[PDB]
DNA sequence: TAACCGCCAAGGGGATTACTCCCTAGTCTCCAGGCACGTGTTTTTTTTTTTTTTTTTTTTTTTTTTTTTCCTTTTTTTTTTTTTTTT
């Protein structure tokens, strides 16, 4: 994301930190483990 | 302008007297509708059982198998020990 420690790193920076640099993120870590948001479905608010 | 009065003339019908007659007053005598008493059969009221729809309750949702993850309380009041201040 913008606000993680690895916002617009390059694959060297990423390699040095020992990260996968084609790991697109898009997951929490929560105590250790990667947690993943679904998206809801829901009815459009304020339609007749 | 004809009401009213005076004068005169004419006639029409209610009052009067008598005769009649006939319809009702009165009195028996028989009998029958008018009336006093009893009651009814429809009319209203009340129960009674059902009917019919609405509402509520309750129970249900194919079976077998294999991996993780999180949690398996928590704040809030009461108690009890400790520490500090004062005479």
């Amino acid at each position: 994301s913008t606000y993680c420690l690895l916002s617009q790193l390059t694959d060297r920076d990423l390699t040095e930190l020992n990260e996968c640099p084609l790991d697109p993120g898009g997951y929490f870590i929560i105590n250790g483990s990667e947690k993943v948001l679904i998206a809801q479905e829901k009815m459009a608010t304020n339609t007749v």
